[PDB]
């Protein structure tokens, strides 16, 4: 399925800081996109900017492993994202709300 190539992929960008960094590059139109990246990153953008209006339940399911790994990881790169996708707020916050009751401590 296409969903098992998002998910080894995710998996794959969650284990690997280099493959990150490239994929937060190409969110952020930083850098380039791999075919797959620009797939994932379409889903991560709609995640953020519209509340994943357009993704499958496994898709959004992918986004929320990567929003949930920057909040509690690398929360400055979550702040530029919000910033350029969610300056509004409340679906940065509906994630935020998420992760906390993940019991992960976010930062001001």
């Amino acid at each position: 399925y296409t969903d098992k190539y998002d998910n080894i992929n995710l998996d794959e960008i969650l284990a690997n800081k280099r493959l990150l960094v490239a994929y937060v590059n190409c969110v952020m139109e930083r850098g380039k996109c791999s075919p797959e990246g620009k797939e994932l990153k379409e889903h991560l953008q709609d995640a953020i900017e519209n509340g994943c209006k357009k993704c499958t339940e496994n898709q959004e399911k992918g986004a929320y492993r990567v929003i949930e790994h920057l909040i509690k990881n690398e929360i400055e790169i979550w702040r530029e994202l919000t910033a350029k996708y969610d300056p509004t707020g409340n679906w940065r916050k509906k994630y935020e709300d998420r992760a906390k009751a993940a019991g992960i401590v976010i930062p001001e």
